[PDB]
């Protein structure tokens, strides 16, 4: 029952999408969208932002065609409020806004939230404020509660309209700061599920595994998605066709994945190395 959001219509995140976007290969882009929907996607993340390129021009071109060719809703992945308003114009009732945050302060947070409210769009909110990204359990809860209060009391948004993104960081560099980061998000999600009944939770699941070989990313992403579902995850941004059921993951790979996610270091044992070692050997 997870709302799966296809991740691959993303210029920075997909070479295939980027090349087609740049060449205005509309039918290639629609073919990529349909593949994702057939592989399980109930919605599609759309991030066309690319440095030194015009986001609004790309969106003005693509969005009208997405409105007629797709049935599934679009999650508009942008930090530009004008980009969000284009999507809201061309896809009325078929938009999730990704995202609002508090890094720019309250007025900017309020401007994005007002769009969600005025247009009846679902709203993603990141655990990010004026001091930056929430990496610990404690920071995530603090930022989330501040946002929830504003979203409900001031904008009159319903818990059910909200998707809290408590942030997915790679646990693959192996430095002391990044090792616990997936565990910290999982724990914050369980706590906020109790504190904020009725709110959705979303994660960019693929970020947890950056740097590893593709077969290893597939396993780690799937295990992390599964763990998150148990903590209360309601939606996920994923490569729709590369989510394995837990039962298809070999027992040793599964156990090493959980060790890596929960940072189960001991004397002789580095889970990062052991997880990487498994995929060379098998
Ligand atoms: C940070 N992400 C994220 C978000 N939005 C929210 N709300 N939360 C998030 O965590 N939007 C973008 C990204 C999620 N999307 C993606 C998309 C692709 C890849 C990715 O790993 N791409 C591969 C593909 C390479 C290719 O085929 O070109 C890569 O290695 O970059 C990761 C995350
Ligand atoms: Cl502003
Ligand atoms: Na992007
Ligand atoms: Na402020
Ligand atoms: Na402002």
């Amino acid at each position: 029952s997870l709302f799966l959001v296809g991740e691959r219509l993303n210029a920075t995140g997909s070479k295939r999408f980027r090349e087609m976007l740049f060449a205005r290969d509309l039918e290639g882009i629609l073919a990529l969208a349909r593949e994702q929907v057939e592989e399980g996607a109930h919605a599609l993340d759309l991030s066309v932002a690319w440095t030194g390129r015009d986001e609004l021009e790309d969106l003005r071109w693509l969005l009208p065609h997405l409105a007629t060719a797709l049935t599934v809703p679009v999650m508009v992945d942008s930090t530009s409020p004008e980009a969000m308003e284009l999507a809201l114009k061309y896809l009325p009732g078929r938009v999730l806004l990704n995202s609002a945050n508090l890094e720019d302060g309250l007025e900017r947070f309020d401007r994005v939230a007002s769009l969600a409210k005025a247009h009846g769009a679902a709203l993603v909110v990141l655990a990010i404020d004026e001091k930056g990204m929430a990496k610990t359990r404690e920071e995530k809860v603090r930022v989330a509660l501040r946002m929830y209060e504003r979203l409900t009391e001031h904008h009159g948004l319903r818990p059910e309209d909200l998707l809290f993104d408590l942030l997915t960081f790679p646990i693959t560099q192996g430095d002391e700061e990044s090792r616990p980061l997936a565990k910290e998000t999982l724990l914050a999600m369980e706590e906020l599920r109790e504190r904020l009944p009725g709110v959705g939770f979303v994660l960019g699941v693929s970020n947890v595994s950056f740097g590893l070989k593709p077969r290893a990313r597939r396993v780690l992403n799937s295990v992390f998605l599964d763990e998150a579902r148990k903590r209360g995850l309601t939606a996920a941004i994923v490569d729709a066709g590369k989510i394995l059921p837990i039962s298809q993951i070999p027992e040793e790979a599964y156990a090493l994945a959980l060790d890596l996610i929960y940072d189960r270091r001991k004397e002789g044992f580095d889970p990062l190395l052991a997880f990487m070692a498994y995929f060379e050997a098998h």
